[PDB]
């Protein structure tokens, strides 16, 4: 798909949230544990991706995601426009106890599947590089 769209979505485990970024074209995925499902998680969360990415346009599952003024203000500053999650979830069962902060097991849990396999990691770059 257009190599600017992204997915972002809030799944819940262990009673904290875990907010997921997936690039649609290559499935390549960025995730972090953040405090409460609140706008001011999500806007700092889309600054963050888009310093690193060319976040172009955002989709999600909750619409209601992207209600608050700030998430909109990081959309407007970054000019941001508008499954995955239980392959995820089972990367990370599969690591949980070699971990005991569940954050931790997460960022190894994206590891895991960025670097599986091309992997989701080569596929974003090549797609990106041939788009320049
Ligand atoms: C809380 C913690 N303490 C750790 C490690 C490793 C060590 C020696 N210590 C100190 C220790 C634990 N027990 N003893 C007998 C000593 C780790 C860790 C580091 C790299 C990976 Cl890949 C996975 C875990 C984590 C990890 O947290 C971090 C990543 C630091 C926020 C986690 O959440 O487990």
């Amino acid at each position: 798909c257009s190599p600017g769209i992204w997915q972002l979505d809030c799944t819940h485990l262990e009673g904290k949230v875990i907010l997921v970024a997936v690039h649609v074209a290559s499935g390549y995925i960025e995730a972090e544990v953040i405090p409460a499902e609140t706008g001011q998680e999500t806007a700092y969360f889309l600054l963050k991706l888009a310093g690193r990415w060319p976040v172009k346009t955002v989709h999600t599952d909750n619409g209601s995601n992207f209600t608050s003024t700030t998430v909109k203000a990081a959309c407007w500053w970054a000019g941001i426009k508008q499954s995955m999650n239980k392959e995820l979830k089972k990367i990370i069962g599969q690591v949980r106890d070699q971990a005991e902060h569940l954050k931790t097991a997460v960022q190894m849990a994206v590891f895991i599947h960025n670097h599986k396999r091309y992997s989701a990691g080569e596929r974003i770059v090549d797609i990106i590089a041939t788009d320049i």
